[PDB]
C-alpha cells in the first residue's frame, strides 16, 4: 500500500511507509515533512524509492519546494530515498557518522553532512541533536521548536511496544543514557514521534529508558 | 540475514517452533507452529514459514529418531503452509481443511495430499482435535486442541495480549470474528495454555482479549 501523509500540527505532517510481509501483514515506518511558507523539509525519507517519489509529488503538487532532507540514521527505513532526492538535485543531509556508515556499506550518500553534535536546518525550523548510541551508534533526534514536537526516530519506542525491537546494531547499555541526554535538553515536548508506531507524549522517553534498562539486565 | 528456526519445549511431548523473517529497516518478525509427539511419532501443526526452515524442523525430528507422521495447516496463508511442497516431496502426509486446500489450489499454490471435510477431525488417534469455529482472521482458519497437554493452538485467529489490534485484516471477516471465538469457548475445552500464530503463549484469557478486539473493530 502507498505512502500515507497526515497532518499532526500546523506545518507538520507525518509520512508513513508500508511493507507487506507475506504470512504476517503490514509493517510501517514514519518520518515527517515540515512546511514553512513555500518550503518543505523532509525528516527521514520514506522506506522506498517509489514512496519517496510520492512524497515529493505530495509537496510539489501543493506548491512547495523541497529544500532538504535529513536522515536520522543509516538504516534503509531512514535513507532509502537519498539516491532519488540526489537525482532531483534536492540537498540531502545526515551526520558525518551516518554518511560514513552509508559509504562504508556502499550505499548512496548524502550531499551534505554536519560534524558537530548539533545542527539546524531551515533557519531554526529543525534543530538536530546527537544524544549518543542507542538503537544504532549514529541515531540523532530532531526538535521542532514551533510545534514542540520531538522526532525521536528509531531511538525511541512507542507505547505499542514492550521491547526495544531490532538490536543487531544497538548499544543497549548506552541507550538509557542517550535518552537521558535528550531529557537534559529540557525541550518543552508536546508530542514525540517514533520511527515505528504511533505518536505519543513526552512519556515515550520514560518508556524507552525503562525498556533499555531492563534489556541491559 | 536469515535467523534460523527455533524449537522450544512447552509441555511434555509438545514443542513450539518459531520462524523469523528479517525485514530490512524494521527488524525480525515471527510465526509459531507446534510439534506434538506421541511415542516416537511426530505431528506438525503448521509448517515453518519457509522451505529452509521446514527442512530444519524435519532434521530436528529425524535427528531425534522421530517419524514425522503428518502436518496440518490451520489456514492457507504462507506462514502456515510454506513447507507443504517440501513435505510432499518426501511423502510425508500433509493435511488441511477442504476449504483451505481449495483456496490453495485456486491460488496455484502447492496443495496438501490430504484434507478433511467436516467441522471436526482428529489426527494421531485423539492426539490432535481440529475444529473449524467460523471465519475470523481468514475465512478458513481452524484451531487444534491437544487433550493430553490441555493446549489450544488458536493460530492466527487468536491475539496475544502483546497486541493492541487484530493485525492483518485484508483476508478477515471482522463481523464474524468474535462469534467464532465464542464458538471455541462453547466447546468448553479445559484450556491451560493458548498458543497464537504470532506472539507469546498465554492463558485462556487470550480468547477474551480476542473477543474484545474483534468487537471493537466491528463497532
Ligand atoms: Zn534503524
Ligand atoms: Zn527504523
Ligand atoms: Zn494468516
Ligand atoms: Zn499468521
Amino acid at each position: 500500500k502507498p505512502l500515507e501523509v497526515i497532518k499532526i500540527e500546523d506545518g507538520v505532517y507525518l509520512h508513513t511507509s508500508f511493507k507487506n510481509i507475506e504470512g504476517y501483514g503490514l509493517v510501517d515506518s514514519n518520518g515527517l515533512v515540515v512546511l514553512d511558507n513555500n518550503q518543505a523539509y523532509i525528516i527521514d525519507t520514506p522506506w522506498s524509492e517509489e514512496d519517496t517519489k510520492l512524497l515529493l509529488s505530495w509537496a510539489t503538487d501543493r506548491g512547495y519546494q523541497v529544500m532538504a532532507s535529513i536522515s536520522t540514521h543509516s538504516h534503509e527505513d531512514r535513507t532509502a530515498g537519498i539516491k532519488l532526492l540526489n537525482s532531483k538535485s534536492i540537498p540531502t543531509y545526515t551526520s558525518e557518522l551516518t554518511k560514513k556508515l552509508l559509504a562504508r556499506e556502499g550505499k548512496p550518500v548524502p550531499t551534505h553532512y554536519f560534524k558537530d553534535d548539533e545542527f539546524t536546518l531551515g533557519n531554526g525550523l529543525i534543530e538536530l541533536y546527537y544524544p549518543g548510541a542507542g538503537h544504532t551508534e549514529d541515531n540523532i533526534v530532531a526538535w521542532l521548536p514551533k510545534s514542540k514536537i520531538l522526532f525521536g526516530g528509531c531511538l525511541v519506542r512507542s507505547h505499542e511496544w514492550e521491547g526495544l525491537g531490532y538490536v543487531g546494531d544497538a548499544s543497549i547499555s548506552s541507550w538509557a543514557d542517550s535518552i537521558k541526554n535528550i531529557v537534559s535538553k529540557k525541550y518543552p515536548i508536546q508530542m514525540v514521534v517514533p520511527g515505528h508506531g504511533k505518536v505519543g507524549s513526552s512519556d515515550i522517553l520514560d518508556h524507552t529508558i525503562d525498556l533499555a534498562e531492563s534489556a541491559s539486565n
